[PDB]
């Protein structure tokens, strides 16, 4: 076993993304990995750097075997090239088990190590397809399923505020969600791709096109810390959510995520900030439901010092040229389910939710929902 063992094994420092415990070669070299759902590489920083306090030393492995290949991986931001190899992982805090998986090892690095960040690598929990440098590379978790008898399966609980979740790596652990599960389709096995098929702020329709929402792409990214939209929707939005704190006023370099915005510690003015309504394509015909989120969530709290402390935030919704990512402040406060197995993503109130006054992060349906299909884009 076992569920409650994985339950809290994530941690992470705030917009600084989430990692859980892994060991890898003979003898065990523990690291942090990253969990991150928008890459297919698991890699590990193999290297020095001033960023990282520990790395893979493949020559105290009795078990690495080289691929005699190389490898580059470019991210939306930072990127790195190393060698790939195969050697023995196992989870700590999680399944009990050992695989021999593809990885990595980070020879060179641009923006992707963070400052401070307690993670030394990336475990790509999407598809082959988009796998560097061609799908040839079985990821991490298609070696764990295909090497042990784990269910194809994994649900992410990412709780706020540093910062920690729980990985449940091969099931659903009921306690850890309220209410019932909500599932959208996974468009597509490469990213963890969904159909956004309608969008509400505090209730009201952007009244867009459907494909604008998915222009290019929608996926979900436990890696991306913001919710980021198509320049279309982001523009849209931003107007709305302006509109409904035009009482206040802050830098537009704020709404661009460059400067900060604080208020006098427990003032911060939530109730005129809306919620943001993501209709996610059900599983039935013309069924859809809704994934609602709270201020609470895209404005994300950032500590700085001051002669008064007071609440800090920035504005945790980005302009996109990718396509929508659904990441970690959207994820926050629901349970979400990957389940690789049935092609689909579910999700639910999580039990360390956002807990607003006199708002609440929801997950509803049944909604109705006509020419769905039509959201895709092409
Ligand atoms: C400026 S947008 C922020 C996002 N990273 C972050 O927000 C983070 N910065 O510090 C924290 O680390 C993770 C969370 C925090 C990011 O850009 N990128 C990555 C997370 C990092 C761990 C490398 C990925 O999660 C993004 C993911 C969608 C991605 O880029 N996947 C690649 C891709 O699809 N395309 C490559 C791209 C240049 C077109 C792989 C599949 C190869």
């Amino acid at each position: 076993g076992s569920f409650v063992e994985m339950v809290d094994n994530l941690r992470g420092k705030s917009g600084q993304g989430y990692y859980v415990e892994m060991t890898v070669g003979s003898p065990p070299q523990t690291l942090n990995i990253l969990v991150d759902t928008g890459s297919s590489n698991f890699a590990v920083g193999a290297a020095p750097h001033p960023f990282l306090h520990r790395y893979y030393q493949r020559q105290l492995s009795s078990t690495y075997r080289d691929l005699r290949k190389g490898v580059y991986v470019p991210y939306t931001q930072g990127k790195w090239e190393g060698e790939l190899g195969t050697d023995l992982v196992s989870i700590p805090h999680g399944p009990n088990v050992t695989v021999r998986a593809n990885i990595a090892a980070i020879t060179e690095s641009d923006k992707f190590f963070i400052n401070g960040s307690n993670w030394e690598g990336i475990l790509g929990l999407a598809y082959a397809e988009i796998a560097r440098p061609d799908d040839s590379l079985e990821p991490f978790f298609d070696s764990l399923v295909k090497q042990t008898h784990v269910p194809n399966l994994f649900s992410l609980q990412l709780c706020g505020a540093s910062v920690g979740g729980s990985m449940i790596i091969g099931g659903i652990d009921h306690s850890l969600y309220t209410g019932s599960l909500w599932y959208t389709p996974i468009r597509r096995e490469w990213y963890y791709e969904v159909i956004i098929v309608r969008v509400e702020i505090n209730g009201q329709d952007l009244k867009m096109d459907c494909k604008e929402y998915n222009y290019d792409k929608s996926i979900v990214d436990s890696g991306t810390t913001n919710l980021r939209l198509p320049k279309k929707v982001f523009e849209a939005a931003v107007k709305s959510i302006k509109a409904a704190s035009s009482t206040e006023k802050f830098p537009d370099g704020f709404w661009l995520g460059e400067q900060l915005v604080c208020w006098q510690a427990g003032t911060t003015p939530w109730n005129i900030f809306p919620v943001i309504s993501l209709y996610l394509m059900g599983e039935v015909t013309n069924q859809s439901f809704r994934i609602t989120i709270l201020p609470q969530q895209y404005l994300r709290p950032v500590e700085d010092v001051a002669t008064s402390q007071d609440d800090c935030y920035k504005f945790a919704i980005s302009q996109s040229s990718t396509g929508t990512v659904m990441g970690a402040v959207i994820m926050e406060g629901f349970y979400v389910v990957f389940d690789r197995a049935r092609k689909r993503i579910g999700f639910a109130v999580s039990a360390c939710h956002v807990h607003d006054e006199f708002r609440t992060a929801a997950v509803e349906g049944p909604f109705v929902t006509l020419d769905m299909e039509d959201c895709g884009y092409n």
